[PDB]
Formats: C-alpha cells, structure tokens, sequence
C-alpha cells in the first residue's frame, strides 16, 4: 500500500519490504509452522 513516495535517505521504501514480509507469511502456510 504505497502513498506519496519520496526518495528517503538510505532505506528502500516501506512498500518494498512489505512484499517480502507478506511472502514470509505465505512461507508459514507452506512450512505448516511459523518461522519467527
């Protein structure tokens, strides 16, 4: 969920890691257990 992006100092936008964080949530179902 992006909203008015602006090239911040030295950190890829919080929408970038949001994809990977969601990907990990899927991994849990595919692992039948949490990863923590």
């Amino acid at each position: 969920a992006p909203l008015e992006p602006e090239y911040p100092g030295d950190n890829a936008t919080p929408e970038q890691m949001a994809q990977y964080a969601a990907e990990l949530r899927r991994y849990i179902n595919m692992l039948t257990r949490p990863r923590y």
